[PDB]
Parts: structure tokens; sequence; C-alpha cells
């Protein structure tokens, strides 16, 4: 596999790793969620303070497209996007 | 150190800047560099049926360059990135599957 290829299974598994954990095992709460980013995305994470809990539901909620309180893969999409971006203002500043 | 994912993220971003670097804005993709792009850093989902055609190619650039100025901007490439991400995902699951 190429760096890139490596990467987006790198991205497929830690979504699966915590999706399983509870509820339906292909989609991640809330809790999950959270879970994910504490682990995964620890630089964007310590940025937000005191509001971190407040901005992880406004996520969740952009995210939940079809409200039915659970992220399947296909709107975790909109989470990798909102990442990749953040991360993207890092590699520059 | 950044966790394997903060090394993936940042794995998409300089593939992203290093393609769009090759020629006119060096913060976007021509086709030339999306296809280069493309062939050298997700040969698997390329490999998929006719992905290596023309015709996919162009459409898939046509599809992203959603204000038509025959470039793609970095947020017109997350447009990409979802299907990358979302035919790697399938390729995940028949390998879970073997
Ligand atoms: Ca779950
Ligand atoms: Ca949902
Ligand atoms: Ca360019
Ligand atoms: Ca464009
Ligand atoms: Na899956
Ligand atoms: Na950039």
């Amino acid at each position: 596999d190429t760096p890139v290829e490596d990467s987006l299974f790198q991205i497929i598994h830690c979504f699966h790793h915590y999706a399983a954990r509870e509820g339906d095992k292909e989609t991640l709460s809330l809790e999950e969620l959270k879970a994910l980013l504490l682990d995964s995305v620890p630089r964007f994470m310590d940025t937000l303070g005191r509001r971190q809990p407040y901005y992880i539901t406004e996520l969740f909620r952009a995210a939940d497209k079809n409200k039915d309180n659970q992220i399947c893969f296909d709107e975790f999409l909109y989470i990798l996007g909102k990442l990749v971006k953040d991360y993207h203002l890092q590699f520059h500043r």
C-alpha cells in the first residue's frame, strides 16, 4: 500500500474501533465519537478548552444529517472533512 | 508524537500540496495534477474496472470543480477524499472477509 492508502485504512480502522463499542456496531454514538476524537485527534481537541463538550455536540448534530442520533460511515465523512480542514490550518500555521 | 490518525491527516494534506505545487496555482490541482495524484497515491482505487480511463478521471474532476474554474482547491478536494475513503471502506470489508 502507498502512504496515502495506509492513511485511508487507518481512518477507516479508527471509525470501526470506536463504532463497535456500544449500540449499532457500524455507527458512532455521541460518546463513541467523543472517545474517537479525544484519542485520535488530541492536538486539535487540546485547543478547544472549556467549550470542548459544546463543540463535540455541535459537530455530532451537524454530521447527523438524518437526525437518528448516531453517525453512520457516510455521515462520518462530514467529521473527517472538518478534521482535515483543521489540521490543514495547522499544516500552514 | 502525533497519533496514527493525525499522521494520516498530515499524509493526505502533504499529498494534496505535493501535486498541487506542480503547475499554475500551487494550492489547486489541474486535471493533470489530480490524475498524477490519484494514479500515484491510490493505485488500488484506480485498478477498479474503468477508473484508469479518461472518462472516469474527467467526470470526477468535473463533479469536484464546483465553481467551474478548471482547478480543484483544498475545500473541493474533500469531495474526492470522500469518494476515496468510501471505496477503501469496501476494500477494508473485503479484506476482513478473506
Ligand atoms: Ca456504536
Ligand atoms: Ca445519522
Ligand atoms: Ca497546481
Ligand atoms: Ca474549482
Ligand atoms: Na465498516
Ligand atoms: Na494549503
